[PDB]
């Protein structure tokens, strides 16, 4: 259980607007989330998530999210990105952030009159995959391998970020990354912990595009997707 927190995602905004009672509940399951991190099709979840708790499809705007960029950045800017993990839902695993550089695809997610189809959700997800923002693009950022993966496996890569191991760390799982205090970010079920990294934005401009967060669970066959409306100018 978790969702993207900074920049403020559609999911965060949905919660803050009083629509989403459980922002961390937006889950793609059952899927094979491990060890091949892109194997699972995203279905109705799409790159922005679908929350079955309150039946919210975040792949289109509403009066409460998706109309405007929440934050504007510069081409090639190194930025903080943060997600929120629920205290009772720290499944470990790997996570990443992505920007689709095909505006015509992204535009289908920026119209409150229009709900992308499953085909369009998967087309966008593929575009997002191609626009992954690697951990290793940030000078000085230590980009480790997962303690739940071995060399040569499909999960053995440090373009994606990893949570800590469970048994193999004194700071276990995703919460151990920041080792933050409980309620450092909002979750409804048992209180949240921040999970914080940096990414380097592409040299790609848009007045309104998306950054899609994807977390592939290790302990469970589940993926958590959110997206944030941003500008790069
Ligand atoms: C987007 O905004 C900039 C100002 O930051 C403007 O000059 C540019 O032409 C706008 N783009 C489009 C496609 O209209
Ligand atoms: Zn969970
Ligand atoms: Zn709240
Ligand atoms: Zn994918
Ligand atoms: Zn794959
Ligand atoms: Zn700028
Ligand atoms: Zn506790
Ligand atoms: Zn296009
Ligand atoms: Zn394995
Ligand atoms: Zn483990």
């Amino acid at each position: 259980h978790g969702y993207m927190y900074i920049p403020s995602s559609r999911t965060r905004l949905g919660h803050e607007a009083g629509i989403d009672s459980c922002p961390e509940c937006a889950i793609l399951e059952p899927v094979s989330s491990w060890p091949d991190l892109d194997a699972a099709p995203v279905g109705r979840s799409g790159p922005c998530g679908y929350n079955a708790r309150d039946s919210i499809d975040y792949n289109q705007p509403t009066t409460n999210w998706g109309s405007d960029a929440v934050q504007s950045y510069s081409p090639g800017e190194e930025i903080e990105v943060q997600w929120c993990v629920d205290h009772n839902g720290d499944h470990g695993g790997m996570f990443t952030y992505r920007i689709c550089q095909d505006q015509s695809i992204v535009d289908k997610f920026l119209d409150p009159s229009y709900l992308p189809t499953n085909d369009e959700k998967q087309a966008a997800e593929d575009c997002f995959d191609a626009g992954l923002l690697p951990c290793t693009d940030v000078s000085g950022q230590e980009c480790g391998y997962s303690a739940d993966c071995t060399e040569g496996e499909a999960c053995w890569r440090n373009d994606w970020f990893t949570c800590n191991g469970f048994e193999a760390s004194d700071r276990p799982k995703c919460q151990g990354v920041d080792n933050a205090e409980l309620n450092s970010c909002y979750t409804s079920i048992a209180g949240g912990y921040t999970v914080t990294k940096k990414v380097k934005l592409p040299e790609y401009t848009s007045n309104h595009t998306l950054i899609s967060f994807k977390w592939n669970s290790f302990q469970t066959g589940q993926i958590y997707l959110s997206c944030a409306d941003i500008a790069i100018q």
